[PDB]
């Protein structure tokens, strides 16, 4: 079997992607933030505090045939950026873009912080990281990418994100189609529960491009790309009048530069962020000072690269016995 959906930017920056997805029976329709960062399904529900739901669409498991409660199961997840959810459990079917699965966990809200409340256009996560980071107790539940593995094609998921436009989750396929040269695949660590990788160096613009070895995560539930300060630095250095600043919490430049491009290295192959990627808008409304996408990643632990990174690239998430990691340019 094979699964192929769009994905969609939440707004004018990019800020996330939201994914269709099917749940239930009859299906219930909820758009869901697909994320490689963790390995949680949930959604906002009919059991979520009514104060903590403002505009999203909810799901209501009382009114699917499938659905089954699972029985004693809860969840609780404290995410990387402070922001929260818990709820219990139920088992439902779940499909995406013509992918079904059935007996799928599907972890209902009961409570969610206040950053998911105040975004509307996101009705919970659908995780794609390795399923050791499922937070259900007692029993760990598998994501949808795990449940759906021995069905599938071939053991993979794509993901092809669009620049201030859509683009596709594929699972089960590859699409040659969809980009240019040859695919570069690179080796995972799954110790931390990530697809965690080794890039090879950077380049800024069109410098030279330095060799060294850059540990991180293929984060699309990460708006920006977070890397070494000497990495960002040596960015921001290039971009006039751009400086770190603490009350903003990273790096601004002026709205009215030019940003240079980005090179990232995959093996032997090059993946190129333009500058314009990189541009994440006025830090408040009206202001001309503009928030970068390229920040820090000190004191988080990890390098991410999240969907500035991913975004200019088409991304083969290999779920292979040995997972593995494929870039191409499109
Ligand atoms: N999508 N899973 C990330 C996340 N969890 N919560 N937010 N992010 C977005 C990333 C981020 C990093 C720093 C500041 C703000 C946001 C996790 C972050 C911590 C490392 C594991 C992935």
């Amino acid at each position: 079997s094979t699964g192929s959906a769009t994905t969609t930017p939440i707004d004018s920056l990019d800020d996330a992607y939201i994914t269709p997805v099917q749940i239930g029976t009859p299906a219930q329709t909820l758009n869901l933030d697909f994320d490689t960062g963790s390995s949680d399904l949930w959604v906002f529900s009919s059991e979520t505090t009514a104060s903590e739901v403002d505009g999203q669409t909810i799901y209501t498991p009382s009114k699917s045939t499938t659905a089954k409660l699972l029985s004693g199961a809860t969840w609780s997840i404290s995410y990387g950026d402070g922001s929260s959810s818990s709820g219990d459990v139920y088992t439902d079917t779940v499909s995406v873009g013509g992918l079904t699965v059935t007996g799928q966990a599907v972890e209902s809200a009961k409570k969610v912080s206040s950053s998911f409340t105040e975004d509307s256009t996101i009705d919970g996560l659908l995780g794609l990281a390795f399923s050791t980071l499922n937070t259900v107790s007692p029993t760990q539940q598998k994501t949808f990418f795990d449940n759906a593995k021995a069905s599938l094609d071939s053991p993979v998921f794509t993901a092809d994100l669009g620049y201030h436009a859509p683009g596709t989750y594929n699972f089960g396929f590859i699409d040659t189609t969809a980009y240019t040269g040859s695919i570069t695949y690179t080796a995972v660590s799954t110790k931390q529960g990530f697809w965690e990788w080794t890039s090879t160096g950077y380049a800024v613009g069109s410098g030279t491009f330095k060799s060294t070895s850059i540990d991180g995560i293929a984060d699309t539930g990460t708006t920006l790309l977070y890397l070494p300060a000497t990495v960002v630095s040596a960015y921001w250095a290039q971009v006039s009048g751009a400086k770190s600043s603490s009350s903003v919490g990273g790096y601004v430049f002026p709205c009215s530069a030019t940003l240079p491009s980005f090179t990232f290295g995959v093996g032997s192959a090059r993946i190129v962020i333009p500058g314009d990627y990189i541009d994440f808008g006025p830090i408040s409304t009206g202001s001309s000072s503009c928030f970068g996408g390229i920040q820090s990643s000190a004191g988080i632990g990890i390098n991410i690269f999240g969907d500035v990174a991913l975004k200019a690239a088409f991304v083969v998430f290999n779920g292979a016995t040995t997972p593995t990691l494929g870039f191409a340019s499109k």
